[PDB]
């Protein structure tokens, strides 16, 4: 019998707020990066943005404040941790990764904080671009690929 | 003058320990539930995981033996026995909940034994993950709302 204590803490006083989502049961449903439709084997990079889950366009957060606030943004390595889509039925992967720039260049790199800036009277848009490379080798097998990213606005 | 008895015991023989804490004088200090900073009324799911206090990760409890053990975890009801975190000087609460899936559905029911399993020469971890119900009613007091959860493994 080992009993130990969790101390649980919420500075409620002046916070941030991210819009584009909506509450899945207990969790906020942030969006949809979908590559849609392909081949067994692709030779161009699928490439393919977010779509936020409340309105369809980018994930717009904006903080509740005057002066400007820094605020950062996190994305974990999926359900795997690798990064990998998963055939809904095999067990067949798909790798890929989350840039930030649209040249797929600043990599959201596994639990970091990606800086982002939000200034007066407005929302700053979050771009989670996908990208996918080419897969010029083995056809994986037919199906659905899935994967749940999850992303951590945090402060 | 009513005197009674209370039989103590102890089976030292083979048993289990949880690491990721830290002993707070004669108690167990097992993590921090840390929400952040928030506004009067937040219409986003408010959502962080317990990080222990000892790494700063996961509390990681590992076993003392060769055969897999089964370990229950219980988490109890907070200070006040129905999850709800208090102002430090006025009298306004806070309501939340820690579930144990990432997805925020498998509730960590109070006081009961939420099963986990356990191999040998291997660390597993609690996932204690918090999850606080958009507030879009009444604006809280500003200020710091705390609560001390009791997590209790027990087996």
């Amino acid at each position: 019998a080992v009993t130990g204590q969790v101390d649980v803490k919420l500075n409620i006083s002046t916070g941030c707020t991210v819009g584009g989502s909506q509450t899945e049961g207990n969790m906020n449903k942030f969006g949809t990066l979908n590559f849609g439709k392909t081949s067994g084997t692709w030779n161009n990079v699928l490439t393919a943005e977010v779509a936020s889950a409340a309105t369809g366009g980018n994930i717009s957060v904006t903080c509740d404040g005057t002066d400007p606030v820094d605020f950062t943004v996190a994305i974990d390595g999926g359900e795997r941790t690798d990064r990998t889509l998963k055939n809904t039925a095999s067990a067949d992967v798909v790798a890929y990764n989350v840039y930030r720039d649209a040249a797929r260049t600043n990599l959201y790199v596994v639990n970091q904080p990606q800086q982002f800036t939000t200034v007066s009277g407005q929302a700053t848009a979050v771009p989670i671009f996908g990208a996918i490379a080419p897969n010029t080798g083995t056809p994986k097998a037919q199906g659905d690929y899935k994967d749940t990213l999850l992303v951590t606005v945090n402060f």
